[PDB]
């Protein structure tokens, strides 16, 4: 909306006609004649946009600047004569560039769509702080440098992606990082979460409704990659126009005859065994093939304990700026346990149990560690619950529970049990018949 | 980048240079002529990027009525307009009706180059923005939700009170999107993961020999989350802050202006820190010209099955596990908690039940059992040999305190409505309120 923009040119004209505009426009708007009066412009307060004159030089001041300040835009105010020197700045780092002479309403419409640009990215950033997504595979291990290896060598390929590997293990961050490490890096990520789309809105989901536009996975994947998240949640049905997609790169729209065309690079997931399920008839052999053509396999939680520590360390950190709540020191059997553990749910489940001791600990003192009795039970029936039932049934659960518990106590001796409870022997024994003990 | 660019303009010497120079640039450009045919060609496939012109002679729709066509159909589709010289107006009324930019002609190729990747580059960053992102219908949620929206448009400093994990930074992050500051940044300060040492050098910076929060928030809002763990000369800083606009950074006398809104938050008591001399009583009072209460969980417990199903919605977005269905047991248990850890804890405590029944069959229920011991061992439940206080007691005394503390587990999940309680505990309302007298409950 309304910034504070430094103007950054050798004549006044031109700084009092810019700074003018923009002033004029809503912005904050300052000054600088060369490369020094403009470091010590910046040294006053960090602007939120730079105006630089390529002639001053301009180019060596556009390095300095995106040196110590990489997320402050700078658009470049060039001459009439050459457009050669503005391109060239913008591989150097340069977000536009303005041509003398220029409308008012140019000028403005640049400064607005730099500063959007710039609050997108910064938007960005705020957001992967608080959904802590981040795009980061931490891992010390064996396991884990063999997969950033894997990574780095399949990414710079067009082939289809075969990523396998249990549930929480980082499936879709590995995606993401072959993503971002693709020729299609500038193209769409787009995920299909067979597990959470119904049956009845899977062919919509993926293939999108006839003529406010309801469009698919697939087309909204074109020139980019689409995630297949779990093919083995997939029915019969979808599983058969998923392989009619892969045979020609053309499918129909739901409710339309139209037959679009996509060019999409596929990355497939599963937790399961799909050469299993081929044998149990629930996945199609063919469908199986051509998804899998590069396998990536992710390693079990249990396939890399020793960065349990580090992960526990980093998931501390997140949650800390998520939360407010200060990293605690884990103690030495707390950890032993938790890097022991199978781990079924993996990271997903390591971070959950991190953000829980967090919560728990949030009060307590900063030099106490998190000890292993905090930790959950894995690290009746619904109708059976006291909460969920009335005060005569709940009382009479009470009643039959204590008794069974105090009978245990006293090792099945009814008679000292009776006197302990308040009861007299044959009462004891007519009550835990009448409770169905 | 290699996208999809549907090239509209009348003049077929305009189509083949636009299409020529981005088609040689990597990208795959279409054409399309008049109005119908780009609505044609949109139709053949969405494309990632729009180039067209203002006019559109002999077409059924304008440029700009054309323009709104396309818009209409894909809200998020980035539109260039191409305009002729001395038409800067009708170019600028483009932009307000949605064009993302214009390119005038005549034009060099590495300006329509710079454009193309500009708008692709702007529509990818809202995607992200857009895939990565309040909850009840309480009277409770629905004042919070009406005191931000009165006090939003204001420029007045605001003072959000409330317990951990109840809403604080998100309540303030609803102010800031309502506020006249809503595209200024918003700048964030954990007081409670800052070290008292190094509170200085994260809010003012450094001299150079470092960019605090506050330069950072310059033309935003500034979020103190925690002012209760600001140390007494940052107090005296921040308070130059509020009454100057303007600080010295760390070691330094040099003068450093800015224009902040401030939101500040606490879950402590800062009138008792005042008291004991911790924090100062001026700055105290400025800080808060506006005072904002966020409920605790536990004050508004209608909202939790609200809440659950939210949370589940969300956890199955990112994880990729199918909602599942809470038992009444775990759902009962769920709303007659305290949570001192509020939302967070909730949220958190959801996740656990999703991760843990991830594989098991759809239509089996979420039980309690599945819950950690913080939850269980609170609320009433069936005793065991382990249980010490239940045990050490007879059985009538046993029953009765079980009594007790069914009651007032029930009354907490049906916040306080004893009419409510009475119908699901199996009692007539003023059978239950004698019952509660005569308990002392
Ligand atoms: N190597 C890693 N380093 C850090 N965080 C990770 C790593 N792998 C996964 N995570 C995190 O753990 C969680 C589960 O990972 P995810 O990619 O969703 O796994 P999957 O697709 O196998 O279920 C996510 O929050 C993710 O960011
Ligand atoms: N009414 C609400 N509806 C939905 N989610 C909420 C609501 N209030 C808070 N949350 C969520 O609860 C969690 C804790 O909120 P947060 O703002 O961080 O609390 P605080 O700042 O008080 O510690 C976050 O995940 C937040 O998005
Ligand atoms: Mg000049
Ligand atoms: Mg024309």
């Amino acid at each position: 909306m309304a910034a504070d923009i430094l103007v950054v040119d050798d004549e006044v004209d031109i700084r009092d006609l810019v700074a003018g505009i923009l002033s004029d426009e809503g912005h904050e708007t300052r000054t600088a004649f060369d490369a020094d009066s403009a470091l010590a412009a910046i040294n006053d307060r960090a602007p939120r946009l730079v105006f630089l004159d390529i002639w001053l030089d301009g180019l060596a001041l556009l390095d300095e600047i995106k040196k110590q300040h990489p997320e402050l835009p700078v658009v470049m105010i060039s001459g009439h004569g050459n457009i050669e020197t503005a391109v060239s700045a913008i591989r150097r780092g340069a977000y536009d560039f303005i041509e003398k002479p220029f409308k008012a309403d140019r000028l403005i419409l640049v400064a607005e769509r730099a500063l959007e640009t710039s609050k997108l990215k910064r938007e960005v950033s705020d957001l992967r702080k608080r959904t802590g997504d981040q795009l980061e595979l931490v891992g010390t291990s064996l396991a884990m440098n063999q997969l950033r290896q894997t990574i780095e060598r399949v990414a710079p390929t067009n082939s289809r992606i075969m990523i396998t590997g249990p549930s929480g293990a980082g499936k879709e961050l590995v995606a993401r990082a072959i993503h971002a490490q693709s020729s299609r890096a500038n193209g769409p990520f787009v995920t299909v979460n067979a597990a959470t789309i119904t049956p009845e809105r899977m062919e919509i989901e993926l293939f999108g409704t006839e003529m406010e536009r309801k469009v698919g996975a697939l087309e909204e994947a074109h020139g980019g990659i689409l995630y297949l998240d779990e093919v083995a949640d997939m029915p019969r049905e979808t599983q058969n126009k998923i392989l009619r997609v892969l045979v020609d790169q053309q499918f129909e729209r739901v409710g339309g005859t139209k037959r679009v065309k996509v060019d999409v690079r596929i990355i497939s997931s599963t937790a399961q065994n799909l050469e299993g399920m081929i044998a149990e008839g629930t996945f199609r052999e063919d469908l199986f093939h051509r998804l899998s053509v590069v396998p990536v396999q992710v390693p079990a939680l249990a396939a890399r304990r020793e960065d349990i520590p580090s992960l526990v360390e980093f998931f501390m950190k997140q949650i800390a700026e998520q939360a407010g709540i200060k990293p605690r020191k884990i103690g030495p059997d707390a950890m032993a346990v938790l890097q022991a553990h199978s781990w079924p749910g993996n990271l997903r489940q390591l971070r959950n149990n991190v953000e829980r001791l967090m919560i728990l600990t949030r009060g307590d003192d900063p030099d106490e560690l998190v000890t292993a009795d905090l930790l959950p039970a894995e690290i009746t029936e619904s109708d059976q619950h006291i909460m969920a039932l009335p005060l005569r049934e709940a009382r009479e659960r009470f009643e039959k529970e204590y008794l069974i518990a105090q009978i245990n106590r006293f090792g099945g001796n009814i008679s000292r049990t009776a006197e302990f409870v308040g009861m007299e022997r044959s009462a004891l024994h007519r009550k835990l018949k009448s409770l169905g003990v």
